[PDB]
């Protein structure tokens, strides 16, 4: 079993995140709290930490990319190896919800970037391109 990240169509993150989870799939999509100006108001609010994305905890022998795409909603798999769908790390995953010299130092400053950034949408960027990191750690190291 192992970690994924679906990309959802405009406005089906929900509906899919339903369906993979009536089939055996576990799904994570976290919200983030945030103090925005609402209307001149800098009201506290809880939107996606990084919107349109859905985490999928599956095993490519039991269900593979192929069915969870068919999902009603996914769009897509992110991808390393451009042909395989990405697997994050087990240790990108624990940063994203309680909270070596290269994963620390990457998946660390990572997250608190992401925390810190005020839209998601940058934040996905932030977090592509930090997943992107810590597979070619795992790779050549």
């Amino acid at each position: 079993q192992s970690w994924y990240l679906l990309y959802c169509k405009r406005g089906q993150l929900q509906r899919a995140q339903e369906h993979l989870e009536r089939q055996a799939v576990n799904c994570l999509a976290p919200m983030i709290t945030l103090e925005k100006i609402v209307r001149g108001k800098r009201t506290a609010v809880s939107e996606p930490l990084f919107p349109n994305y859905l985490f999928v905890e599956f095993d490519p022998e039991v269900i593979h990319t192929t069915t969870i795409n068919a999902t009603r909603g996914v769009s897509h798999f992110v991808r390393f190896g451009a042909s395989p769908a990405i697997v994050p790390s087990a240790v990108i995953h624990q940063l994203s919800v309680y909270k070596k010299v290269i994963i620390t130092e990457g998946a660390f400053e990572g997250f608190q970037a992401i925390f810190t950034e005020p839209d998601g949408e940058a934040r996905s960027m932030l977090l592509l391109n930090l997943i992107n990191k810590e597979i070619k750690h795992s790779v050549k190291n």
